[PDB]
């Protein structure tokens, strides 16, 4: 297809992550923009399913998503993407920049992601693994969603991010995501801990089906907190839309806490 290119036109640079799919560098593409490259090792994984994941990125465009530019189908395999400046943003709220966030940046960068999964929403997808790991930030505190590696049209799994029914019976929808955004606003208000502190897998499974949730992180006023219970009600289905969450999230400063005064930390 039309997004297929010759290998010559990329250049390789610097090398930025590795898992056992392959490698993620930055580099120039037409040697004159900026992207990423998500690389494979020489036939690691199934090389049919591994261009699945650029498939979905075809369909879906979206300035809070990150935009697929180009496709090497032919081994040696690339991915190409618009480049993320300032890297993950689980990186970004554990290190050095993130201790100055307060609450107000951090809103705004749940206002994106869920203005980002809104999409998703409408487009009738699901993204499986939506977390602070899976967000890259940009320039200027831009936050998008990324690795759609999972992404399925709506028609193992680590247990912490992941909705209960999502865990136990495969029962993804953009309802389990919902539950994974709540867990996102975790992370957001405790500069990027992970949840469930002190807790393993089978512990946090026990405790989440027997209705235990995470208290108000310290700070967090309990309007943002009561956001996240709602995101994980026991029932699918009463959890709220990314639609409701990006307007609730944007809104915020002047709907919800117009009280709000900065903190230590928040």
């Amino acid at each position: 297809d039309a997004w297929e290119i010759p290998r010559e036109s990329l250049r390789l640079e610097v090398k930025l992550g590795q898992g056992c799919f392959g490698e993620v560098w930055m580099g120039t593409w037409n040697g004159t923009t900026r992207v990423a490259i998500k690389t494979l090792k020489p036939g690691t994984m199934s090389p049919e399913a591994f261009l699945q994941e650029a498939q979905v990125m075809k369909k879906l465009r979206h300035e809070k998503l990150v935009q697929l530019y180009a496709v090497v189908s032919e081994e040696p395999i690339y991915i190409v993407i618009e480049y993320m400046s300032k890297g993950s943003l689980l990186d970004f709220l554990k290190g050095e920049m993130g201790k100055y966030l307060r609450l107000p940046q951090l809103v705004d960068m749940a206002a994106q992601i869920a203005s980002g999964m809104a999409y998703v929403e409408r487009m009738n997808y699901v993204h499986r693994d939506l977390r602070a790991a899976n967000i890259l930030v940009g320039e200027n505190l831009v936050c998008k969603v990324a690795d759609f590696g999972l992404a399925r049209l709506i028609e193992k799994f680590p247990i912490k991010w992941t909705a209960p029914e999502a865990a136990l019976y495969g029962r993804f929808t953009i309802k389990s995501d919902v539950w994974s955004f709540g867990i996102l606003l975790t992370e957001l208000t405790t500069k990027g801990r992970v949840p469930y502190p002190g807790m393993v897998n089978r512990e946090v499974l026990d405790q989440v089906e027997r209705g235990y949730r995470m208290p108000c992180p310290p700070e967090c006023p309990e309007s943002l907190h009561d956001l996240m219970c709602q995101c994980w009600r026991k029932d699918p289905e009463e959890r709220p839309t990314f639609e409701y969450l990006q307007a609730f999230l944007e809104d915020y400063f002047t709907s919800t806490e117009p009280q709000y005064q900065p903190g230590e930390n928040l």
